[PDB]
């Protein structure tokens, strides 16, 4: 194996380095910003890949000016702003120390990078206080330290607590000294986290360019922040699909889908989306609306749509031989993925329609043909997709023959982890198109790193195929899955509510199993129940008592839509999931490293769902601040502490911080069922002269002007006193959109006493019953007044959503 050996020489252009090392080895270190150091090792010194990367957008990350180096006797220095880059001559060995000269990121000995007949590894010293996060979305415990992870999008139904490697390929970690990597390579990669040694780590490819970007951060938001500079902003949602959404391996026909949509309406359970799954289509993959099963698919768009219900429908990458008109067409063309051993389309084996041709949306015809074939159901009003089976399916590593595989940009060893990153992007590109200035909604199985420029994510096929009742272990993992999909740049994130494996035989069995999966559901995103074939999964399937409580728990998630909407915007503004592991908001508490049975959700809520069988409490860990039982608002604990509450079947244990400011709607049965309402904000005050704030963020929620920054926002903030609240509506911050009025805001502040009064501005206000306050609150847009709420412990200040700046002054 070869090493880079002794340096003898620097070179630099622009803000590019390279040394010169052993036998015409090089390696470059490029300041895409003070924090951000793209570094390439070559063992022949070329800097060619045979791939651009699909996954980084932008190398400008703002360094002005070249590279400065400074040669000493012994090593070479590069200094930034809050970097100090010490580099060994004899031989080479890269040291990145932060400001205060503390050692965050070194090659290992003489081995820093190894090349050995085209496979290429970096090794890198391991500390023993050195924790890892990340990797997108994969099993285990949140924390990677130990553990060996593969980068191979694989197909494994029904997988365990610990299967690697799962569906999607997202090589960015982080590190607990505050730096993170991307490895920019697309091959089989494997990262090694101290599980050959304790005294290093390593990350390695078979083949390709070693191209990693070293991403310094203060903390993980810092991080996160520079690995979207790199790769990009995610793409928000439609506003609707933050509802909840519902799915069945059989949802392929029309009359089902209309019984459906009139049975949640009927039960009053909340709902937004309809998915049809895979056997809508007439063949693999036409998009045209299966004749048995489709009567009048534009009129069913339509009356669901009426109802307030968006259909999204599954593709599928491949055309069936047996769909011969398609099949024949695409291979004419040239469109199909080659076998290299014939130089005609590969012959792969699929689970229904029969053996297939895999389209090549690596090719760059293929996108406008694949186009305008998807673009005939959205013709019909359908609003977008499901991108399965990209992975592609059956093609894990075990199937060799897939190697075989020559695609137009490479073969399948390199394409492999970036093919269903190619196909979703011409989805999205392509949506774009034949549907300007609009919002996708893709949600999508097999991905690269980059995807939330163009996708979604759901887990795949989670839980128990032997038998459904025994999937709770598979449930609970799913939190730590969705929080690392998260750290991995999938805010937008599902799995399959009830899993997706295991015959439901009896429904009185599966029914707390399946309320515990909805409460934790319901705090995902983009909230899905599913389930394989004709086991339905709606929320009323599983008796009375488990009805209500699901309704209860999906009206919590609509009434936080104005709240989770925000954090969608942060999504998109900082990378920062939705769904954060604690660890991402106290990066100092190192007991957060192994909280994988609760997340916050944005960072006033902390959610700590039951995911074990019989269990009638839970343990939750609270961090820093004082926190409050979110269900009755009364109950107030410390922080830095783990409790036990009571938390029975009809119960989500959910804490909100004190200080927090939690905006909500009214409950509906969708999103914008009323289009215009009046907003709540549930006020529970900070420490005597800790002012506290919340900036509520709204948008048209449709197009893509949001891209552009057009919205607005309003920003309430809270600062007590002795004996004293102020409450501070912001003046509307107008960024070329405005809200759905007229309509009124009401202050709800959590308080032990009733006060003596209430002031707006200078002026007296007068207190009123709470029927009054709330007599015609969608009517009358003149009030201004207050209540008080002995039972609840809350002031209620009725107040007209002006956009004007007000002060309300509570009086103790
Ligand atoms: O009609 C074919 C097939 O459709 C459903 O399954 C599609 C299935 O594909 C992957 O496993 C995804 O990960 C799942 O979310 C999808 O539901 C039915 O479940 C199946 O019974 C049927 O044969």
């Amino acid at each position: 194996e070869q090493y880079l050996g002794n340096c003898t020489a620097y070179s630099v252009k622009g803000n590019k380095v390279v040394f010169s090392c052993a036998n015409n080895s090089k390696i470059m270190l490029q300041l895409c910003s003070g924090e951000v150091v793209k570094i390439w090792a070559s063992a022949d010194g070329n800097f060619v890949r045979n791939n651009e990367s699909f996954a980084v957008i932008e190398e400008d990350l703002g360094w002005k000016g070249n590279v400065t180096v400074k040669e000493e006797p012994s090593t070479y220095e590069i200094f930034t702003e809050q970097l100090r880059i010490r580099v060994n001559k004899a031989p080479f060995q890269l040291q990145i120390f932060d400001k205060y000269q503390k050692l965050l990121f070194s090659d290992y000995a003489e081995k820093g990078f190894v090349n050995d007949n085209g496979k290429i590894r970096t090794n890198k010293v391991l500390r023993n206080d050195e924790q890892f996060f990340g990797l997108g979305e994969k099993s285990g415990n949140l924390n990677r330290r130990g553990s060996a992870y593969k980068m191979w999008n694989s197909d494994q139904p029904c997988y365990g607590v610990n299967e690697d490697p799962l569906y999607k390929s997202i090589p960015f970690f982080m590190s607990s000294y505050r730096y993170g990597i991307f490895f920019d390579n697309t091959y089989k990669t494997e990262f090694k986290f101290g599980s050959e040694s304790n005294d290093y780590y390593s990350f390695e490819a078979p083949a390709g360019q070693m191209v990693y970007y070293f991403m310094f951060g203060n903390d993980y938001k810092e991080i996160i922040q520079n690995y979207i500079a790199l790769t990009g902003k995610p793409i928000m949602p439609p506003k609707w699909a933050l509802g909840f959404s519902q799915c069945r391996g059989d949802y392929t026909r029309e009359d089902q889908a209309r019984e459906i949509a009139a049975e949640f309406r009927k039960r009053k359970i909340p709902c937004d989306i309809i998915y049809q799954d895979i056997g809508w289509t007439e063949g693999l993959q036409d998009f045209d609306w299966r004749k048995n099963n489709y009567n009048n698919p534009k009129g069913m768009v339509k009356d669901l749509s009426d109802m307030g219900f968006k259909m999204i429908v599954s593709q599928d990458p491949v055309i069936s031989q047996a769909n011969q008109q398609q099949w024949k067409e695409a291979d004419a063309l040239g469109h199909l993925v080659k076998d290299v051993r014939t130089g005609k389309s590969y012959d792969m084996p699929w689970p229904w329609g029969g053996n297939c041709g895999v389209v090549d949306f690596t090719k760059p015809e293929v996108a406008d043909w694949w186009g305008s074939y998807q673009q005939k159901p959205l013709n019909d009003g359908v609003r977008g997709f499901w991108t399965d089976m990209g992975e592609p399916a059956w093609s894990n590593e075990d199937a060799v023959d897939r190697l075989n595989m020559k695609h137009h940009l490479g073969m399948h060893n390199e394409i492999h982890n970036v093919y269903g990153f190619t196909w979703d992007k011409v989805v999205t590109e392509q949506f774009y198109k034949h549907n300007p200035n609009k919002r996708i909604f893709q949600m999508t199985r097999a991905a690269y790193a980059g995807l939330q420029r163009y996708t979604f994510g759901w887990s795949g096929d989670s839980g128990n195929g032997s038998n459904v009742l025994d999937g709770w272990k598979q449930m609970a993992n799913q939190i730590p899955v969705g929080l690392s999909a998260g750290m991995g740049l999938i805010p937008f994130w599902t799995c399959d509510i009830s899993g997706y494996c295991g015959d439901i035989k009896d429904y009185d069995a599966m029914a707390e199993l399946y309320v515990r999966w909805l409460q934790f559901g319901v705090f995902t995103p983009l909230s899905r129940a599913h389930h394989e074939g004709g086991n339905a999964v709606e929320p009323w399937k599983f008796g009375t008592e488990a009805e209500n409580i699901s309704r209860k728990s999906i009206e919590l998630k609509y009434k936080l839509f104005p709240y989770l909407y925000t954090y969608a915007r942060e999504a998109h503004d900082t990378g920062l999931p939705i769904m954060r592991a604690l660890l991402l908001e106290y990066p100092n508490d190192k007991e957060t490293f192994k909280l994988n049975g609760q997340f916050l959700v944005g960072k006033e809520l902390l959610v700590a769902p039951v995911v074990e069988q019989g269990a009638v409490t839970k343990d939750v860990y609270l961090p820093e601040g004082e926190w409050i039982d979110f269900n009755n608002c009364k109950t107030k604990y410390k922080g830095e502490q783990w409790i036990t509450v009571d938390a029975p079947l009809n119960t989500i244990p959910v804490f909100v911080k004190k200080g927090s400011i939690i905006p909500q709607m009214p409950v509906m049965q969708y999103i914008d069922e009323k289009k215009v309402y009046p907003v709540t904000f549930d006020i529970f005050p900070g420490n005597l002269n800790k002012e506290t704030s919340f900036t509520f963020y709204e948008d048209d929620g449709e197009s893509r002007d949001y891209e552009r920054d057009v919205f607005c926002k309003t920003k309430i903030t809270s600062k007590a006193s002795n004996e004293e609240i102020k409450i501070t509506v912001g003046e509307r911050e107008y960024k070329g959109y405005s809200p759905a009025g007229p309509r009124n805001f009401i202050l709800k502040i959590h308080a032990s006493n009733k006060p003596k009064d209430v002031f707006a501005g200078g002026e007296k206000l007068k207190n009123v019953k709470p029927h009054v306050l709330e007599k015609n609150i969608e009517a009358d847009f003149t009030k201004i007044n207050w209540s008080w709420n002995e039972a609840e412990n809350v002031i209620s200040v009725r107040i007209p959503d002006s956009g004007k700046n007000a002060v309300i002054t509570i009086k103790n």
